[PDB]
C-alpha cells in the first residue's frame, strides 16, 4: 500500500475529496470530471517523451503514442468541424501564447475583450507575457446595455488598426456573435483569434454557435465546460496557419506533451461526442439560467445584462454590500465558492470589484436542476442581506449541507 | 466501468503498458514513475483552479490545496538545500522561460551549452523562445579532451559579458563543476542558472555535487532522473529573486497550475527523500558505467570524455554504420530504445549523427543491475556491427525479450 509509504500527502488528497463534497462550487471555470478522464492521466504515458508530433518524433517507441495523440487529435477535429487539431499545449495560457507567436510580431497592436468585462489575463493583462509582448488595446461591452456593441467595436478597431483581434471572456453571459467578429477583423485587416475556453462545451453541446468557421485561429482549455482535463487545444481550418502553430507550440514554447493528459483530452472529446453532451449542456443553460431569475427578480440585486444565454452570469451587489470581495469572503462562510468580479465601468477598486460571479457546469455535473440552483441563489441573497448575522450565516450553512449531502460527486 | 465506453483509447493505453515491457528503454531522459506518482496525477485536485500561491490564492475552495502545494514546495527545500521553491512550472521549459523572465530583459547576452554537446532547445535554440527573444551565444567542450574547459568558457564570458551563463546539459558525462561556473559568473557580473533536469536524481541522491548553494536560481524537470510527474520546479537562496520568479510563473507565464501534477510533486520528492533513493543513484552510477565499459573495450567504438560519472554516456558509430539515426534504427529493430546524438563537433547531419546515447534510469528502476547492463551493449554492439544480418538482429530480439520477459515494470 503506496499509501503507507506517504500518509500526510493522500490525507491532504482527503481533505480535499471532503471540501470538494460539502463545497457548493460556482466558480464558473470548474467541473468535475468522469473516473474515465482521472483514471488516464494517471497512466504510465506519464513514463514515455514524445517530442515533436505524430510520425514525426525525435525518438522511437512512439507509435502507440501516435495512435493515442492522433485519437485526441481527430475527436477534436470532428467535434469542433475543424480541418487541424493540437492537443500538446499544457494550458489554455499556452495554446493562446503559440497563436500569438504564430500569427504577430512582439510590440504588433491587439485588441482584446477588457478584463473588467471578462477577458482572460493572456489577453493583455501588463502582469502577463501577453500583456508585455504586444500592445494590448481593450474593448469593452456598452454602458447601459451591457452588450458587445460590434458598431462601437468597429470604430475602435478602425482608429487602433490591431493585427489580431481576441474574442472571448470569462464573465460575460450573452451569445457572441462570431461571424461579426470576423467582419470586423476582415474590414480592418486583422486577424481573428477566438479563445472559447469558457464557453467550449456549450460548443460543443449545440447550445453556443462555434467560432470554428469565423476564428482564423480557435483556442481553447479542455477544461471547462468541455470538461476534460487540465490543458490547452488550438483549431485552425488554415493549413499554413497550422503549420505555424505546431512550430510555435513545439519547439518554440514547450518540450514534450503530457501524452498521460493527452489520453484524457481524447477521452474527454469521446464523451463531449455522447449525445448524452447535449443533454448536459442543456442543463448548463436552464441552471445558469434558474440561478440568475432570483437576483434579477430581487431590488436591491441585479443579474448583470439583465440575464445569461451561457453557463454564468455576474451581479452587481454594492446596493447590499460594501464590494464583491466581501459578498465572496461572506459566501465561503455557508460553504458557497464563486469569485469576486468586476463588472463593466467598474465602480470599486480592482481587489474589492462591485460584485460576484456564479455559474453552472460543476452543480450541473453533480446532477443537480432548476430547484437546487433557485434555492442555492436565495441562499446567496439572503447570506448577503445578512452578512453582519452568524447565526443566519449557520443556519444558512446546516442547509447548504442538507443539499451537498443529498447531492453526491463519484 | 469507464473502459467500456471508449475501447479505442484504453486498448491503446493497455498496448503502451506492453510496448513498456516488451522494451529495453535507455533514453537518457525517460524513467518508470512509481504507482504512487500515477495513481496521484489521476485523482479529482485536477477539478480545482488555484491561480496564485498558498495563502495568496485568487479564489477560496483552496486551503487543502494551499497544504499539498506546501507539501512539495518544502519537501523540494529540504531534498535540494535551497530557501525557495515554485512547484508551479508545467515543465522544465516554462520553468526555464520564467527564470529569464526574472533575471534579464529581452535582447540581454545569455551563454548556454551549445546544442551540439548537450544544449537543451530552452538553452538558446533558434527554433525556441529563448532564441528568439535573447542574444544566445554557446560555449562547447574542448575538441581533444570532450570536457568542459572553465579557463576557455571564462575568455568567452570576457569576449561576450553575459548577464546570465546558464550550466547543465543532456549529453554531457562528466561531473560539472559548479563553484567555477559561479565564479566564471561572478568574473564578469553575470547571474548563473543551472538547469540540472538530467542529474537532478544524482544531485538528490548524492552522487552529483549540488548547484543550488552556486546558481542564483536551478530548474530541473521532476521528470528524468529525478523519476517524478512530468513538470518544472525552480529553488534560490535569495528572496528577491524568488518573488521575481514567483510573479514570472504566474501571472507571468501561467495560468493556474495543475495541482494534480503537483500532489505527484510531492509523492515522488518524499521517494526521492528516503535512504532506498540513495541506492537507486548508486545503482544508476555502476548501471551506466558496466554500460559504458562493453563500447571503451571494442576497438571500432569510442565513449565520448572516455566514460561517465554519471546516468548517461554518448558512443560513437560512424567506424560501424553511416550515422546514429540507423544505429537507432538497427537498434529499435530488437527491442532496445535509445536516441541518436549530436557527439562534440558533429560531422554528419542533426538528423543522421555521429552517436547513440544511452542511460541507465530506466533500467535500474526495473530493479536490473551490472550484468544485464553488459549483455545490452553487447548486444548493442552485435547488432550494430551486422546491421543487415536479419537473421542476427532476430536472434538478439529474442535475448533482448528473454532479458525483458526476465525483468517486470509493474
Ligand atoms: C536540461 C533540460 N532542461 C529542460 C528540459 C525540458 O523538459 P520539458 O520537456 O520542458 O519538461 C530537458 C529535455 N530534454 C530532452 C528530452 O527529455 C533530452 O533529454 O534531450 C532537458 O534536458
Ligand atoms: C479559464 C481560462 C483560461 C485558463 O488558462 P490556464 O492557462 O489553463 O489556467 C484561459 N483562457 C480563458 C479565456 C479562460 O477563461
Ligand atoms: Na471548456
Ligand atoms: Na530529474
Amino acid at each position: 500500500d503506496y499509501k503507507a509509504f506517504d500518509p500526510e500527502l493522500w490525507n491532504a488528497i482527503d481533505a480535499e475529496a471532503e471540501r470538494q463534497q460539502n463545497n457548493i462550487e460556482l466558480i464558473a471555470s470548474e467541473n468535475v470530471v468522469s473516473k474515465a478522464v482521472m483514471a488516464a492521466q494517471g497512466t504510465l504515458l506519464t513514463n514515455k517523451t514524445a517530442e515533436g508530433y505524430p510520425g514525426k518524433r525525435y525518438y522511437g517507441g512512439t507509435a502507440v503514442i501516435d495512435v493515442v495523440e492522433t485519437l485526441a487529435i481527430e475527436r477534436a477535429k470532428k467535434l469542433f468541424g475543424a480541418k487541424f487539431a493540437n492537443v500538446q499545449p499544457h494550458s489554455g495560457s499556452q495554446a493562446n501564447a503559440a497563436v500569438y507567436m504564430s500569427l504577430i510580431q512582439p510590440g504588433d497592436t491587439v485588441m482584446g475583450m477588457d478584463l473588467s468585462a471578462g477577458g482572460h489575463l493572456t489577453h493583455g493583462a501588463p502582469v502577463s507575457f501577453s500583456g508585455k509582448t504586444y500592445n494590448f488595446v481593450s474593448y469593452n461591452v456598452d454602458k447601459e446595455s451591457e452588450l458587445l456593441d460590434y458598431d462601437a467595436i468597429l470604430a475602435q478597431a478602425k482608429e487602433v488598426r490591431p493585427k489580431l483581434i481576441v474574442a472571448g471572456a470569462s464573465a460575460y453571459s450573452r451569445i457572441i456573435d462570431f461571424a461579426k467578429f470576423r467582419e470586423i477583423a476582415d474590414a480592418v485587416g486583422a486577424y481573428l483569434m477566438v479563445d472559447m475556453a469558457h464557453i467550449a462545451g456549450l460548443v460543443a453541446s449545440g447550445h453556443h454557435p462555434s467560432p470554428v468557421p469565423y476564428a482564423h485561429v480557435t483556442t481553447t482549455t479542455t477544461h471547462k465546460t468541455l470538461r476534460g482535463p487540465r490543458g490547452g487545444l488550438i483549431l485552425t481550418d488554415d493549413e499554413d496557419i497550422a503549420k505555424k502553430l505546431n512550430s510555435a507550440v513545439f519547439p518554440g514554447l514547450q518540450g514534450g506533451p503530457l501524452e498521460h493528459v493527452i489520453a484524457a483530452k481524447a477521452v474527454a472529446l469521446k464523451e463531449a461526442l455522447d449525445p448524452a453532451f447535449k443533454e448536459y449542456g442543456e442543463n448548463v443553460i436552464k441552471n445558469a439560467a434558474a440561478m440568475a431569475d432570483v437576483f434579477n427578480q430581487h431590488p436591491d440585486f441585479r443579474v448583470i445584462s439583465g440575464g445569461t444565454n451561457n453557463h454564468l452570469f455576474l451581479v452587481d451587489v454594492t446596493k447590499v454590500v460594501e464590494n464583491g470581495k466581501v459578498a465572496q469572503n461572506v459566501l465561503e462562510e455557508v460553504n458557497i465558492t464563486l469569485n469576486k468580479n468586476s463588472i463593466p465601468y467598474e465602480q470599486l477598486s480592482p481587489f474589492k470589484t462591485s460584485g460576484i460571479r456564479v455559474g453552472s457546469p460543476a452543480i450541473t455535473s453533480r446532477g443537480m436542476g432548476e430547484a437546487e440552483s433557485r434555492q442555492i441563489a436565495e441562499w446567496m441573497v439572503e447570506a448577503l442581506e445578512n452578512h453582519d448575522k452568524p447565526e443566519v450565516l449557520e443556519r444558512i450553512r446546516g442547509d447548504v449541507k442538507v443539499l451537498t449531502d443529498a447531492f453526491p460527486l463519484y
